């Protein structure tokens, strides 16, 4: 299910990026907003 792999896949995809690229702050010592 795409609608299912979209929330589960992304959730793990993003959380992972930070898991290894855990910068001082959320993004990179800055804010995207």
């Amino acid at each position: 299910g795409f609608w299912s792999s979209v929330w589960d896949g992304a959730k793990n995809v993003g959380t992972a990026i930070i898991k290894n690229a855990k910068v001082c702050v959320y993004a990179v010592c800055v804010s995207h907003k």
